[PDB]
């Protein structure tokens, strides 16, 4: 039934599903120093809203809960990262983790990933990434990050998102050549977001459990 | 940059490296990694020659060429392996005389996880019926794209050039698919499917990089620079 939405209906649904921007849980009256504790706590709170968002991506909830959890397990860090890059676009050289937690690169192994995220924000700024495009990209990360590491339904939803992205670019006046060129440009940034998630995962080990994710998904009560 | 799509395909097909063999030290679990390392080392030399023939690559500085190869070489080995393996379900065709199944990939801690990811990519290629012309385009995208987000006025010019070459490879992939008779819808859908596989190949390369370091092991910047930094005396 979700595969029957029009491109405009798909965009509207994704825009409406957007999660809120959360704040860091630091007392702004106290001394600043604890950064990883604040960032970890923010990420933990941002996961619940991510799950609520995922449940509104058309087609996601037609999957079994087991497969929903596996997609979230694969995608959650990439999704946190692309959200961070999106909100940092208009803050050259800085990362807007929260509206009260804007850090620059001067604030072991952290700067390497900080620089990669700053480079993604700058690429988004160079391409003039639109909000409608960003929500489609985030939905593609959710469905594609865990699809090879477990499928037909996932691929049909991914195809619908590609159609929606192309529709947005055609509506913006791009030529057919510019549409395919921009689609490729946006999807190649996803490979860099995967790379960052991989390197970020290494840095953090230097993971939300299946049960935690399943609990956040709040299963229906008639099994 | 002025090549047509047809000329791009032709240049990429002509640049393709040869399929190398393993030595004919009999094969055993104990000798496996030595055999695979020796093969990869020989493939890397041909990979350098191939890269210099990818349109637009040698227009970049030496330093940037090295950086792009440093970031891409394992992905390139892997996608080559997945392509060689596409017609052999359940097996990885490292060489025509070195065709392994995943039970052979269990002797080393952490190998079977990567082996399975590679088999899954091979299966995906097969389900998509990936064409040879599409493959060489994807391999060229990996070369130009994997390191472009990890690099001055010269750097800005290099990045603009890389993105222009990437755009012409996109145009080439679309041309191939149009020529194959796909609708415009099917063309953008297949372009997206192909490019999303590159995210999985990046993931496999990062996991592979961790596995290689767990064992002992990469081409140094200086080694890659030595092979790329050729003289003109031959
Ligand atoms: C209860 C189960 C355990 N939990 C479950 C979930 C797990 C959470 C681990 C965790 C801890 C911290 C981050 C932040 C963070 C926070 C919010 C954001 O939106 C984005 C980010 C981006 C990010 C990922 C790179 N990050 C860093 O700090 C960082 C930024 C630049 C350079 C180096 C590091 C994300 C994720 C811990
Ligand atoms: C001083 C210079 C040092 N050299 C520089 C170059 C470096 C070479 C390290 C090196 C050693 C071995 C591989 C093989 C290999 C060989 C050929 C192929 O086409 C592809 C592959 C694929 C690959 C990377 C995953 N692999 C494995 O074994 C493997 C396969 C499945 C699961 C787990 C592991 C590649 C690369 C060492």
């Amino acid at each position: 039934l979700a595969l029957s939405l029009t491109a405009d209906q798909m965009v509207s649904a994704l825009l409406d599903a957007e999660p809120p921007i959360l704040y860091s849980e630091y007392d702004p009256t106290r001394p600043f120093s604890s950064m990883m504790g604040l960032l970890t706590n923010l990420a933990d709170r941002e996961l619940v809203h991510m799950i609520n968002w995922a449940k509104r991506v058309p087609g996601f909830v037609d999957l079994t809960l087991h497969d929903q959890v596996h997609l979230l397990e694969s995608a959650w860090l990439e999704i946190l990262m692309i959200g961070l890059v999106w909100r940092s676009m208009e803050h050259p050289g800085k990362l807007l983790f929260a509206p009260n937690l804007l850090l620059d690169r001067n604030q072991e192994g952290m700067v390497e990933i900080f620089d990669m995220l700053l480079a993604t924000s700058s690429r988004f700024r160079m391409m003039n990434l639109q909000g409608e495009e960003f929500v489609c990209l985030k939905s593609i990360i959710l469905l594609n990050s865990g699809v090879y590491t477990f499928k037909d339904h996932i691929h049909r939803v991914l195809d619908k998102i590609t159609d929606t992205l192309i529709h947005l670019m055609a509506k913006a006046g791009l030529t057919l050549q510019q549409q395919h060129q921009r689609l490729a440009q946006l999807l190649l940034i996803l490979s860099h977001i995967r790379h960052m998630s991989n390197k970020g995962m290494e840095h953090l080990y230097s993971v939300p459990s299946y049960d935690l994710l399943l609990e956040m998904l709040d299963a229906h009560r008639l099994h």
